[PDB]
């Protein structure tokens, strides 16, 4: 008998794609220790400010593979990796068109500043050249190889210094004189990308008006969601900096289950076009997406939950194979323990304890209203 902790509007389901060049296991362990205070695992339960973030695992392929396309339903929003020396390889481009197909909002991350030949201006130069995309700064870093002292976040207009200690992060001083006429000269290249997606900011600009923190943020994330943008940072994993900030941008540009569409479904047996809306209200429709052999429960089986709700020990139909499951515990595996659920809603993700012929890609729904997700 519980309630949901966080809202849909407080959620962030994503995938981090990169190479293991760009640094994705570095970056992704960074991650999970910030997100879950106070042996990849397919789908990581863990929050950030108040937010509910789902970590989706994601392969590391090179194909036009089917796991992909089901891997990039499954999440909402995705952090795409870049290394600060290379910049985009050509196996990160086919990773990046399979994204962009799908309508994924992403944000990208130059990590690996501290390494020795780090450039960031350069790295998201090849964002345009190379995947012909509209990526834009909203940092500038302070310092490159162990130079790297800092990060300047563009929007807040303010600057981060970091000790490269476990405290890590500082307060937000005034940014440095040295950088001033460079800062001020990419933000007002950022603002005008952003005018370029939003008429009302545009007339603002136009009139000479200022625009605000907030309404340059709200522009950002709108372009974002629209996948006309790709907002890009800068920090370095191996050593701990300019992750928090990541956060945040998972925060402010990447969307929540209700910012995409409506997930697409048919009804079994016939031809007739079905959608499931992100709400508490609908009919239950839930995807697997993983079947993972636990050592303690067994067999789990992870799910992401399109619409209605789910008790735990409750009937659904595996509308795929058309077979009736019951779905005894529902699990939800965080950074250092796990947690069992007695509901999962709308929008969340969480593997299920007692299924029997469930397997990846197979639509769970409610027995009442029929719906398979995946095409077969
Ligand atoms: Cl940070
Ligand atoms: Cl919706």
């Amino acid at each position: 008998a519980m309630a949901r902790e966080f809202s849909l509007e407080k959620t962030r389901n994503i995938g981090i794609m990169a190479h293991i060049d760009a640094g994705k296991t570095t970056t992704t362990e960074r991650i999970l220790f910030y997100t879950g205070r106070i042996i990849t695992s397919a789908a990581t339960t863990a929050q950030w400010k108040g937010y509910r973030v789902n970590i989706i695992d994601t392969p590391g392929h090179v194909d036009f593979t089917v796991e992909v396309e089901r891997s990039l339903r499954v999440l909402d929003g995705a952090v795409a990796v870049l290394d600060a020396q290379s910049g985009v390889e050509p196996q990160t481009e086919t990773v990046w068109r399979q994204a962009t197909t799908y309508g994924v909002p992403r944000i990208v991350f130059v990590n690996k500043m501290d390494k020795i030949g780090a450039d960031f201006l350069y790295s998201v130069g090849t964002l345009r050249d190379r995947l012909q995309a509209n990526a834009h700064a909203i940092q500038l870093p302070i310092g490159a190889e162990d130079n790297f002292e800092g990060i300047i976040d563009l929007v807040e207009n303010v600057a981060y210094f970091y000790e490269d200690d476990l405290g890590t992060r500082s307060d937000a001083k005034e940014i440095p004189e040295e950088y001033k006429e460079q800062a001020e000269e990419l933000r007002n290249s950022l603002i005008e990308a952003v005018c370029e997606l939003d008429e009302e900011l545009m007339d603002k600009y136009l009139e000479g008006e200022e625009i605000t923190i907030d309404e340059l943020k709200a522009g950002i994330r709108k372009g974002t969601l629209n996948v006309e943008f790709y907002p890009v940072l800068v920090g370095s994993a191996f050593k701990n900096k300019g992750v928090q900030l990541v956060l945040d941008a998972v925060l402010d540009y990447l969307p929540a289950p209700t910012d995409v569409a409506a997930i697409k479904g048919t009804r079994p047996d016939t031809n007739e076009e079905i959608e499931r809306h992100s709400s508490d209200e609908e009919p239950f429709s839930a995807l697997a997406f993983k079947v993972m052999t636990d050592p303690y429960v067994g067999k789990l089986t992870f799910f992401r939950v399109y619409s209605g709700t789910l008790d735990s020990g409750s009937y659904v139909k595996n509308s795929t194979k058309g077979k009736r499951e019951r779905v005894g515990r529902i699990l939800q595996m965080h950074a250092n323990s796990r947690e069992e659920i007695s509901t999962v809603y709308a929008g969340d993700i969480a593997a299920a304890v007692g299924l029997k012929d469930t397997t990846t890609g197979d639509t769970l729904c409610d027995e009442k209203d029929l719906v398979i997700l995946e095409s077969m």
